[PDB]
């Protein structure tokens, strides 16, 4: 694809974005980026790979600590010049400015005759469960990543056995425990993670959205409280944000919902009378106690686990599954690698920087929920976002 | 700005682009960058900064160890399938496949029903000087950034004051010696940094080029062979790829070019009986040896230093220079903090990530050359080119 191929398709990809269709504004950026790479000389690959985004990583971090980005999105349309933020950050001003114009430069702040602005990405960066994401990944996932050349070299370029124990992470961090037992073992990484998680795909359609899966026609039509009272259990849904969405996509709700994580994460979630889910303790390695339920859905679960952990995940929801009623929703990446794309190795490579795991095909999928004793109805995807939805049942 | 309104400009810059005009490809890339921007949530900008970049960073430093790009080469347009490739690297290829999608994801190399292929940019990267580039940056660059973060944490969020001894990379690297201390104790990154200056801005304008500084009009034409048979001198020029640059453009050449550095440089220097340029050692800080040249030229030396080492650099020129006949050449980053861009930005964080030291307007130029006994005659620049020449003279 020559530079003056792909500047044609980036403007009919802009039409489509225009016409407001599904995934046009992700097939607008990946089109800006084949652009990028398709220009860039080497030693501009060099400079923007290994000198502006580690510096970005660096100062985005650095702005946690200093509440930069809160008190750029107070100041709205006003800004802050760089004395200004100065004095408010506790920053050298020479430091202050220099680093705020890299943020210029990489296009997440803005500036102005010397005045600083917000943007909608620095606005959204200030919200507490993205302060804590960035300080997770800088803290936590960059040395794992940049263990990666060393730890493969020393390793004879093989894919971690185990996965849980032998890694890239296990060496960054200098430790022989699995990734889920640092967390617990080093706070305020665990809590960290727990906020990290209600923002890693945010701002993307759901599952359930419309268009995506037909939640209606296959979830409340039919739902019968003489089976279970159960419409929904969320396996391992974190601090509770998907099993929120859910209920308040389609109250009145006909049945309970469930969410069911580690207890330490459960503690975690703050207490609201508004909420709509029972925040209940449930390791998904034993068999699932609620039985009968309308739903059992997981997402972004078994795809951090090896073949074996991840054929028993989902088994231990066969005991619980009324036959030709309960559906299996599993919310996870299936990998085409034929066609390559950013959102499955992305999370592929942060599957293998932390748990030594990997994302699937939908044959690998496929074979570890047969062994579960599963079998695949229909599986649902949507432009744009990363993750499927496959809808699964008794074999 | 609005995403309708970038979709505007790039494809206006892409016009430009197609017309051939100067700049235009660099701007291009700047609309694909501002686009995106505009596009991407921030789950989106937290997954590309934070997964894509460090991933992308560490896969290309593995591809070092393995010889990967060169075998991408060697396979010109057949390419190689991922069992030929884990062969060839000595990888498992379940591992290869994995790291070479993200290699494919993020434009680096290409896929076809299941071959990779080289690009214009991976054949560019197997070249030595870009493979030792590679390594330097992340091994020696990348933790100095990574230590961003917690460095200006400690110490109260100030410029470095003696900037050599007190900055981020001793505290990454865990020393208190000078970065040019550093690279002497530990081989092989002198030599790698020695061959990164070939590479750095490589592909780019150069200050001689044809539209940019008018070398014959300047230096050739009134050149004197009866002041000086010398036509330029590079201060700091390297292993002389600057000034072998040079003399091409500019042969039969009516004089000599002297490239003056560290001897542990110039000792590494391939020999070759073509060379243009005669490789002498000479410390920048001593008084110029060559005396009434007609140019005296500087590229990337005086911005590493403090303004006062830079002033004794400059200064040292100054006993040297012939009244009406010797011109200073210093090829450096004009900071325009009117207007923050990526290629002043990016040298400034390098400069304190290795140097403590940072990049300078125009008028702290003129401060510098003004208490080292110079004027400015005149300052060229060039579109999207990061560097601009400064012509100066005796005072
Ligand atoms: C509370 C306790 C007893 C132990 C800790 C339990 C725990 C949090 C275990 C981790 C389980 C698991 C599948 C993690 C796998 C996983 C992800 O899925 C997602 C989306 C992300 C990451 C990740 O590691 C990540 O770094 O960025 C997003
Ligand atoms: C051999 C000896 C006795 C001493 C070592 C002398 C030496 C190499 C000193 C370094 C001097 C100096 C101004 C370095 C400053 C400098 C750059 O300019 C450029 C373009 C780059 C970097 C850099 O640090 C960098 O990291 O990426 C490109
Ligand atoms: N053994 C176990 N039993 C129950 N939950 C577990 C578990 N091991 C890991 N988990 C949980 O599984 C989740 C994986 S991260 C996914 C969180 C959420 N489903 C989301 O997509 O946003 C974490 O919340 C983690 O606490
Ligand atoms: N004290 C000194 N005396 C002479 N050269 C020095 C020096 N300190 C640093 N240098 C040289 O200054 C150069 C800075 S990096 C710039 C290299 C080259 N001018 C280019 O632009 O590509 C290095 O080659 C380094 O060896």
């Amino acid at each position: 694809a020559s530079p003056a191929s792909i500047i044609q398709e980036l403007a009919s990809a802009a039409k489509q974005y225009e016409n407001n269709e599904s995934g046009a504004r992700e097939a607008l950026i990946a089109q800006s980026r084949a652009l990028i790479a398709s220009l860039e000389v080497p030693s501009e690959f060099i400079q923007h790979t290994f000198w502006s985004q580690p510096a970005l990583s660096a100062i985005v971090r650095l702005a946690t600590d200093v509440n930069l980005f809160q008190y750029l999105k107070d100041a709205q349309e006003e800004g802050l010049n760089a004395e200004a933020l100065a004095s408010k950050t506790g920053m050298d001003v020479s430091l202050f400015a220099r680093l705020a114009r890299h943020l210029v430069a990489m296009n997440v702040i803005t500036s102005r005759n010397g005045v600083f602005y917000g943007t909608a990405l620095s606005n959204g960066l200030a919200a507490e469960n993205y302060q804590q994401s960035i300080r997770f990944c800088h803290d936590v996932s960059r040395p794992s990543f940049g263990a990666f050349p060393s730890f493969f070299k020393g390793n004879g370029y093989k894919t971690p056995a185990l996965g849980t124990t032998d890694g890239p992470f296990q060496s960054a961090h200098k430790v022989d425990i699995s990734f889920p037992q640092w967390l617990v073992g080093n706070p305020p990484y665990l809590q960290y993670f727990n906020s990290y998680m209600s923002a890693y795909r945010a701002g993307k359609p759901n599952w359930c959205d419309n268009g995506f899966y037909p939640v209606a026609d296959r979830l409340l039509n039919g739902f019968d409280a003489s089976v279970s009272d159960v419409l929904l259990v969320d396996v391992g849904g974190g601090r509770g944000h998907d099993i929120a969405t859910f209920g308040s996509q389609f109250s009145p709700l006909p049945g309970r919902l469930v969410l069911q994580d580690r207890e330490q994460v459960i503690n975690s979630i703050p207490a609201d009378e508004s909420r709509q889910f029972e925040a209940t303790t449930h390791d998904i390695f034993t068999t699932q106690p609620v039985k009968h339920a309308r739903a059992y859905y997981m997402h972004s679960v078994p795809h951090g686990f090896g073949d074996e952990d991840a054929v028993k995940i989902m088994a231990n929801l066969v005991p619980a599954l009324a036959k030709g009623y309960s559906r299996v929703l599993l919310n996870e990446i299936v990998v085409d690698e034929e066609r390559p794309v950013m959102s499955a190795t992305n999370m592929d490579l942060i599957m293998l920087a932390h748990m030594g795991a990997k994302e699937r095909t939908e044959a690998d999928w496929r074979s570890i929920l047969t062994r579960a004793g599963l079998k695949v109805v229909n599986i649902y995807s949507y432009p744009g976002v990363a993750e499927s939805l496959i809808e699964a049942e008794l074999a």
